[PDB]
């Protein structure tokens, strides 16, 4: 039963949820992986990991992924959550030296993950391990694009650090720019490709319908998050939230900001439904009747299919995950699953 303030009837009806069959194993393996890489304390894993629904999130998004591809993606994704928490704790404690070191450690590991599998900072070693596996699925051109995209994500996270320490709550249009990167829009978009086991030629993946569909899928997810994480983020002195920068710069009140964010989240859905028809038409014309044609077609179709799936996974993840249940924390500014 979703709060009316967060309820989106169109998702509930027109976007039926999906679940990868490897999910049950995925849940236990990724949990073990957080345990053995020491990414979270053992007693925080035992009592919170599964309840975080990190693996559920991805198993409802990357449908059709080879099991090991999914595993790589879920370990990486769960690492990303821990990184968000560490980034957040570096800010709350003003660990700028620590943050900056980590930052540079990450840029380096990204280009050279083998060399960092056993780095003393467990957060890095954990990064290097998932990244190393992600690079084993596709040609080095895909790997280079991922690194080029994730290099931008680290820097976006750096800008966030400069904003929170100062106090700068970005402008709405500025936030819209920053959010496509802090949410890692283009990472999730790249990982569509190993999930369907094909590196899409630029001509294919930059087709305007593929591009807009991909964009729209990611705007929904990110803006839904801001909507749903807004209470926990307010409590933790976040400044990075569409809700937040609407209040601050447009003098909308709480209930006015939430409404404008909701309206923008709904337009994503209906814009997605329009371009989805186009994306699928394209897939259907790729199939020129050659073996390569069938391959591109099937891969684009699957990717658009998973772009659609993201809507439902993200939606339900925000209501099933302990990550956002701030109303249950002894200290609302400090989530229990976080190392403080
Ligand atoms: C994992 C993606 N997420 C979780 C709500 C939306 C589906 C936001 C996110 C992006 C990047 C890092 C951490 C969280
Ligand atoms: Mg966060
Ligand atoms: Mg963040
Ligand atoms: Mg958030």
């Amino acid at each position: 039963a979703v709060p009316p303030s967060l309820r989106l009837p169109v998702i509930e009806a027109a976007f039926p949820r999906q679940l990868h069959p490897y999910w049950p194993k995925l849940q236990e393996t990724t949990r073990t992986w957080l345990l053995e890489k020491r990414l979270m304390p053992a007693d925080k894993v035992e009592e919170y990991a599964d309840g975080l629904c990190y693996t559920d999130l991805m198993a409802g998004y990357y449908l059709g992924a080879p099991d090991e591809v999914l595993q790589a993606i879920a370990d990486y994704s769960a690492w990303n959550f821990v990184w968000d928490d560490r980034h957040d704790r570096d800010i709350v404690h003003g660990r700028a030296g620590a943050w900056r070191r980590l930052r540079g450690l990450l840029h380096t590991a990204l280009d050279s993950p083998g060399d960092h599998l056993h780095h003393e900072d467990t957060l890095v070693a954990g990064f290097a391990d998932s990244v190393r596996r992600l690079y084993a699925f596709l040609p080095a051109t895909w790997n280079a694009r991922f690194a080029r995209h994730f290099h931008t994500v680290i820097e976006a996270y750096d800008r966030e650090f400069h904003n929170r320490t100062r106090g700068i709550v970005p402008g709405v249009e500025e936030y819209l720019e920053l959010r496509r990167l802090t949410f890692a829009h283009w990472i999730w978009t790249d990982l569509l490709e190993p999930s369907s086991g094909c590196e899409l030629p630029d001509a294919v993946r930059k087709h305007p319908a593929y591009r807009r569909a991909a964009l729209l899928s990611q705007e929904f997810a990110a803006w839904y998050n801001d909507l749903c994480s807004l209470p926990k983020e307010i409590a933790g002195d976040e400044v990075h939230n569409l809700g937040i920068s609407l209040i601050t710069h447009h003098s909308l009140t709480l209930e006015e900001a939430i409404g404008e964010v909701r309206r923008r989240v709904e337009e994503c859905i209906t814009e997605f439904l329009a371009v989805e028809r186009d994306a699928l038409r394209f897939a259907d014309e790729l199939a020129d009747g050659t073996v390569r044609g069938k391959e591109l077609s099937g891969a684009v179709r699957a990717n658009v299919g998973n772009m659609r799936n993201w809507f439902s996974s993200v939606y339900w993840f925000h209501h099933e995950s302990g990550r956002y249940m701030v109303d249950s924390w002894d200290d609302r500014s400090t989530p229990p699953y976080v190392n403080n």
